[PDB]
């Protein structure tokens, strides 16, 4: 048994769509996905969302956060953008503002803790949202949501993998974690 | 005005973000952000799910848990693995109870077994009010009019200092208008 700590959005958007193909390379190996977003016992790796920095402890940088602009499928195909709701995302203000800045505003009512919520939001054609490229990836593919106007933002901020010290030899853990690295590069 | 509401991550995406509009339609001017948590009770209303009793100090039922036998939209109910949830180890048994092979991966939360169904990872038990708009959109299904009432409830908790706040009272209101 493998347990595994990654982020709320992580575990819906990327890691339950993918981890079939685990199973695939590694059929031996259950897993318990839990889910967290806080500071780094009870699980063997953790997935974490981090400014990019060279200074964390028993970490490897998975990839960097680039976001995507999703919306609802009945949008139609420049600043048209505009006349959209902007959906927050409360525990990054900076993104919608940053976007802001990677080009040129009414917010929804409602903002959200995290990715996977702001996603069902689009889903309920609320407005448009900034969602990691690998989260929204199977979302599209499968025709819940559309990628508006090739339009992405690079965050700053990285997906780590952060090991307990005591796990870092550990088969099953090096295993996902090379597997990981493999999806995500 | 800003509410703060803090409830169970799968109550959050699968029930009030789909549902969350209709208080809007009522109060417009209040604005909402929608924290998860499912510990023990910063926030103005939370919502939690708990074994119901009687004996709870100033937590509110709101609803008990009925669960829906649920599998993917493309299901044609022994040939199919059983989603386990770890937070709720008896759950198929009991299930079972009413008339072997779970799937090899997780979960704590409703919100990733119905991903894990979308996936064809097999069939799940999620609340009927969590299941409700899924189904209705083509994501999911019922499968068999199966359920189990679960012996759970949903609670809501008002904290000691919001206990004269209009926009709390609105909500829950309006929370009980929906789900009881």
């Amino acid at each position: 048994l493998l347990v595994v700590d990654v982020t709320p959005s992580f575990a819906s958007l990327w890691l339950v769509p993918n981890i079939n193909d685990f199973h695939q390379r590694h059929p031996n190996i259950r897993v318990k996905i839990l889910t967290g977003d806080g500071a780094v016992g009870e699980s063997d790796l953790h997935v974490r969302c981090l400014p990019l920095s060279t200074h964390y402890e028993y970490s490897q940088l998975l990839c960097e956060e680039t976001l995507l602009l999703i919306g609802n499928t009945n949008l139609p195909k420049n600043q048209a953008i505009s006349h959209y709701p902007f959906i927050p995302q409360t525990t990054r203000p900076q993104l919608w503002e940053q976007f802001k800045q990677e080009n040129d505003i009414t917010y929804h009512s409602v903002g959200f803790e995290h990715f996977y919520l702001a996603c069902e939001a689009v889903r309920m054609e609320k407005g448009l949202a900034l969602l990691p490229d690998f989260m929204a990836q199977f979302s599209i593919l499968r025709g819940d949501i559309q990628h508006i106007g090739n339009l992405k933002l690079h965050s700053g901020y990285g997906y780590y993998v952060v090991i307990p010290n005591f796990r870092l030899t550990s088969r099953k853990v090096a295993l996902f974690h090379d597997w990981l690295k493999d999806k995500l590069t």
